[PDB]
């Protein structure tokens, strides 16, 4: 890339490769806290001077659908209001390239705080499979950035975040005559948020929000690329 976030994208997305993977069912650190078919949500309980910082993971697998066409929606702008509920303004900052865009958005007040708003660079990227025997990964990572354009403000208190989802296609190709359908794949996902709320709520309510609205999110969002997708070719 030519833009000047480039060495940090690749830092995040590396960080992610390498620690946001990581299987987190036997990790006693981390609460398998909402569960629903495919759908797992954990979480690991963390305060900063008393500030709730509960890094959460989510994993998923969603039939009929590529982690190319996962990762599409959740990065493309122009459909974010089709499935996103607690956003209540969002405008793109900047576009760095063709993958990558900074995003200035508030939030509707879901926590009993001030509101909050969120600055972040969004990009999406492909990592090749090591062997055509892996699945390639596709990945899209919201981090906050700064930008003169969006300074701190008066009404909001700004909350900084570190998300990824992470998307694998696994593909079962059907027995003989029959070509590839959306039935033969499966989306592998694993999303994970960490969000620095930029001061204090009661951690009670903060983490009963977050047990209601990621499940939520994660049901609606896959549902909806399930609904766009159906009976289109499919992109890999
Ligand atoms: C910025 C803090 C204010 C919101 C408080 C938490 C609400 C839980 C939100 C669940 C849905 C997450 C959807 C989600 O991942 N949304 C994208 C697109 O809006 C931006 C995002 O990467 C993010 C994650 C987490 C919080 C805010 C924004």
């Amino acid at each position: 890339g030519t833009h000047r976030f480039v060495q940090k994208v690749e830092e995040m997305v590396q960080n992610h490769m390498t620690y946001s993977l990581q299987d987190v069912g036997g990790d006693a650190n981390w609460q398998l806290v909402v569960e629903e078919g495919e759908m797992k949500v954990y979480r690991r309980e963390v305060e900063e001077n008393g500030i709730v910082l509960d890094p959460l993971k989510a994993t998923h697998a969603v039939k009929g659908v590529t982690g190319h066409e996962v990762c599409n929606y959740f990065w493309n702008v122009d459909v974010r209001n089709d499935w996103e509920t607690t956003i209540e303004n969002f405008h793109v900052v900047e576009t760095l390239a063709d993958n990558a865009i900074i995003i200035y958005q508030t939030h509707k007040r879901v926590w009993p705080a001030s509101q909050r708003d969120v600055l972040y660079l969004s990009v999406i990227r492909k990592i090749p499979a090591l062997t055509e025997n892996d699945p390639e990964t596709w990945i899209v990572c919201n981090f906050s950035v700064d930008h003169d354009s969006a300074p701190l403000n008066n009404r909001c208190v700004r909350a900084k975040i570190n998300v990824a989802m992470i998307c694998q296609t696994l593909v079962s190709p059907p027995e003989g005559n029959q070509e590839i359908s959306r039935d033969n794949i499966l989306c592998k996902i694993t999303y994970v948020a960490n969000v620095n709320p930029g001061g204090w709520a009661p951690a009670s309510v903060l983490r009963a929000v977050a047990k209601r609205e990621y499940p939520k999110f994660l049901k609606r969002f896959t549902s909806y690329v399930q609904e766009k997708t159906a009976g289109k070719p499919i992109l890999f």
